[PDB]
């Protein structure tokens, strides 16, 4: 099975995914001085007031934290968009130093944390069919770097030491994803893809320019992980990113100038 180690990290990912080598694969480097401001790209339109987070899951390569997306309570449109896409999880990838974590890095410097808050196309009926398509998911990148505390984040992190090991999930209701939103919603856009097995080229990418400050010790709770499930040899959930991939026949457009 697939992970982040040396015998079975994201270079060996080709062997059982072909699409790893495919034409339009994330994460990938912006260099802010090449991308496009594009003036035609409308402002994005995040709908979270109505979200209803369900659990909160450590599946052996990150944690999710689940919403219930069986009606339009937490949609994101506008901006490169057509149509309406439903939150259905968000999820981190870090590393075991602060000067590293990110997937997506930008004028290639790292960032010591990326969250991702997936969402797909409701045209589709579900998540299953919205991935088989090329305009399936959008998915928005923030960066996490370490500075000073971010309080919409603490619930999540208190709630890690319950979710230790593989398998472990823990009812998480009530969570409001609005406050881990940085102030601005100016953004860079390409297409992309999934950027765990099986690498589907699916995405619209939607990353946001400004990052949001994370404590030291709020990362260091991440860290506290494990890759492997309860009673078997401890691994240490750390550096669960995938290396940028070549940009190749894609453009990066710009929201802002
Ligand atoms: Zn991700």
């Amino acid at each position: 099975h697939w992970g982040y180690g040396k015998h079975n990290g994201p270079e060996h990912w080709h062997k059982d995914f072909p699409i790893a080598k495919g034409e339009r694969q994330s994460p990938v480097d912006i260099d802010t001085h090449t991308a496009k401001y594009d003036p035609s790209l409308k402002p994005l339109s995040v709908s979270y007031d109505q979200a209803t987070s369900l659990r909160i899951l450590n599946n052996g390569h990150a944690f999710n934290v689940e919403f219930d997306d069986s009606q339009d309570k937490a949609v994101l449109k506008g901006g490169p968009l057509d149509g309406t896409y439903r939150l259905i999880q968000f999820h981190f990838h870090w590393g075991s130093l602060d000067g590293q974590g990110s997937e997506h890095t930008v004028d290639k410097k790292k960032y010591a944390a990326e969250l991702n808050l997936v969402h797909w196309n409701t045209k589709y009926g579900d998540f299953g069919k919205a991935v088989q398509q090329p305009d399936g998911l959008a998915v928005l990148g923030i960066f996490l770097k370490v500075g000073s505390a971010k309080p919409g984040l603490q619930k999540v992190v208190d709630v890690l030491d319950s979710i230790k090991t593989k398998g472990k999930s823990a009812d998480f209701t009530n969570f409001d994803p609005r406050g881990l939103l940085p102030e601005s919603l100016d953004y860079w856009t390409y297409p992309g893809s999934l950027t765990t097995p099986p690498l589907l080229e699916c995405v619209t990418w939607i990353v946001l320019k400004e990052p949001i400050s994370v404590s030291s010790e709020q990362v260091l709770k991440f860290r506290k992980l494990n890759f492997n499930g309860e009673g078997e040899p401890e691994e240490l959930m750390v550096d669960n990113w995938r290396p940028a991939q070549p940009l190749k026949n894609r453009q990066i457009k710009a929201s802002f100038k």
